[PDB]
């Protein structure tokens, strides 16, 4: 089956943050509006037996002190008094500031994504599902003891850790931004191969995933196991597809992963406020995203599909609705017919004034990168005695 993470409480928490507002509600209600929910197996977010069990789960990656600080940030934001100078210094020491502010639900919001993606991983491990989707997850920037890029807890790292502790995982990061937190977590780990394609340029967040000059690619027994493809602004569906397709296929052939984890941040869409890449959600009766997901699913490897960035909420819903339909089609072999017109539902008016499923958009260095990545993959196979 195809699983999808949702729940009443989960929805409320995923909609409680200042940055992402009600995006998750638009996403799930558009999926529902197109009658996809009956095709899908609801995966309930993970809940724990005790505080100690929750802390044990989260501090598989994060430090206890950071988890403590994040919980304290929530408490402090639930009372009306300003932070003390000492508490400001504490939060600053974990980068719980500026891009990663406190708010009254910051811990519950952050934890919910972890609950969803851990449950998604268990559903794959027990083979209840061949693919699980979590549009509430995908927070790839969070580090062991540092919030970053509005990522407070790295649900992806925790999900991948659960998978490898059940084995090789291929992590594919389609976000506009470099997947630095996940890459770092598994920097010394050859069994989790990470691959991020992203924009990179001087001063662009977060700065990594590019010439450092040479490309760093892991360390210790993890050498050659972190792959990166930085791309210049303006790339369209076809050029992005041609850039990553051979990489994806070669990584699957050489690594033979037991699981694939895909981060599908929607901020590469031409209509995202970043206005960096020119990807679409187009699906001829072709979106770079849909090209990549269809390719990954053709491998028939259990797959976790996560969200991430995406700051045009209706267009992110438009993309992830199509990704969800495509996953149903590829996994179940069942035709999905999505009307070109947005169906009437609670958020119908957010898709105006045209109310189409298509987003409103009219559409050498890469060869160098491919040679470099092929060599690195050769080096990775040699180091790990792969055939
Ligand atoms: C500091 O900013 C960021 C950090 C991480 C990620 C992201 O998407 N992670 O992958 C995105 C942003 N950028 C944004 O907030 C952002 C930037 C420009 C505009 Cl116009 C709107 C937004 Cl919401
Ligand atoms: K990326
Ligand atoms: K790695
Ligand atoms: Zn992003």
């Amino acid at each position: 089956s195809v699983g999808i993470v949702y729940g009443d409480q989960y929805r409320q928490l995923c909609c409680s943050s200042p940055k992402f507002g009600d995006r998750y509600a638009l996403v799930m209600d558009l999926i529902n509006a197109y009658k996809l929910i009956p095709e899908l197996s609801r995966v309930p977010p993970l809940q724990w037996d005790s505080p100690s069990r929750m802390y044990e789960a989260v501090t598989a990656f994060h430090s206890t002190e950071y988890v403590d600080a994040l919980k304290k940030l929530q408490m402090l934001h639930c009372e009306e008094k300003e932070l003390t100078a000492d508490d400001e210094l504490l939060m600053d020491s974990f980068s719980l500031n500026y891009d990663c502010p406190g708010f009254p639900s910051v811990f519950d919001y952050s934890l919910a994504a972890v609950q969803g993606s851990l449950a998604a991983a268990s559903a794959l491990i027990c083979r209840h599902c061949e693919v699980v989707i979590n549009w509430g997850g995908g927070w790839h920037h969070a580090k062991r003891s540092e919030a970053s890029g509005f990522c407070y807890l790295n649900d992806i790292v925790l999900a991948i850790h659960r998978l490898v502790s059940s084995t090789r995982v291929l992590y594919v990061d389609l976000d506009l931004h470099h997947g630095d937190g996940v890459e770092e977590a598994f920097w010394y780990s050859p069994r989790v191969v990470t691959f991020s394609v992203h924009h990179a340029s001087p001063g662009f967040f977060p700065g990594t995933g590019t010439w450092n000059p040479i490309f760093l690619n892991g360390a210790g027994r993890g050498r050659f196991s972190a792959f990166n493809l930085p791309l210049e602004e303006g790339i369209n569906d076809l050029d992005w597809s041609n850039a990553i397709g051979p990489i994806l296929d070669s990584l699957n052939i050489v690594i033979q992963p037991s699981y694939v984890v895909v981060q599908c941040g929607a901020d590469c869409l031409a209509t995202d406020p970043h206005r960096i890449f020119r990807l679409t959600n187009f699906y001829p009766n072709l979106s770079g995203y849909l090209y990549a997901i269809k390719k990954i699913l053709s491998w028939k490897v259990p797959t976790l599909i996560l969200g991430g960035g995406g700051y045009n909420f209706p267009d992110t819903a438009r993309l992830w609705t199509r990704v969800t339909a495509l996953t149903i089609e590829e996994v179940k072999g069942k035709k999905m017919t999505i009307s070109p017109e947005i169906p009437e539902h609670s958020y119908f008016s957010r898709y105006g004034p045209d109310f189409e499923l298509d987003i409103d958009y009219f559409p050498d260095s890469i060869q160098k990168h491919h040679r470099r990545i092929l060599e690195q993959l050769r080096n990775y196979a040699d180091l790990n005695k792969l055939i």
